[PDB]
């Protein structure tokens, strides 16, 4: 019985040995899972990050070019009305 | 009269141009509110990825401080499981 | 008096076991939670993205459309300036 | 001269019409360009999502195996600690 009583001390060091190995393996997986999702997610927020800021000379130039487009609008709506007066005069003057 | 049809003629191309500057604009606008959403879904999605990055890093000390507690667990039951056979052994040698 | 040693040999190291057990499971709990939480964070942005760009299909058929439509305003404008320019030209030759 | 300065006005309203065109050309240009990088960041990063979580997904059968076996490893070391205990009861009484 003393050398089964051995026996069992060395089967339960063993187990916990294993245990604590497997254990490692286990955690070891996980923390590395963990670590490559951050990381994406860094890369991502980096990029994000970069185009957010180009937004706001990106919207400078919008707005200027749109004020100029604007301006060739109302110009063009205006040199038509114009076009419509001066026809009505010269029409006027060809009653005559 | 050659000068009604004129007349025609410049209302024809002043409502034209009109249907024509409201289409631009509504094109461009289309084209911007476009970009806007895009631009506030990746901001949104910045703000997450920051704030989960944030937390990992200020609980960091926390789990690699109950890891070190768990390593020193299964090191003191490696111990007291040698203590345990050493005084085992001591015993069957008393006997 | 050493089996009394033996015997608070053997419930200390089952309490040390008990302890890492419980801590083992604090442990795989938070890591748990942190990758369940990342991985629906990423599939809500993944699936968010996948819409944005599976809508993008038909915001440029209509986009196209409506390109379509400027193209042709354009080039009536075009062409009704350029009838009135023969047909002011008609009347300027008429009464010269 | 009315009809010299019709023709002039719709001369300049054709070339009016022609500049809006080109500075709207640009400007949809650079927009639909913006539209085309924000998409294409969108599906690699959604392509990522889908690659990593496939991966996780494909490898939670080895985890769980491993988790299941580190159950099992724990449970044999409580029995082993019990049995220990018992067999040290056992001897403890054959001797006193």
């Amino acid at each position: 019985s003393m050398e089964n009583l051995l026996e069992e001390v060395e089967k339960a060091k063993v187990i916990a040995d294993e245990a604590v190995k497997l254990q490692k393996e286990i955690d070891k997986r996980c923390q590395h899972k963990i670590a490559e999702m951050v990381a994406l997610m860094e890369k991502h927020k980096h990029q994000y990050d970069k185009i957010i800021e180009e937004r706001d000379s990106e919207l400078g130039l919008y707005k200027s070019k749109e004020q100029e487009q604007s301006s060739l609008r109302a110009s063009l709506e205006i040199e038509l009305s114009n076009l419509k007066a001066e026809l009505l005069s010269v029409k006027k003057q060809l009653e005559i």
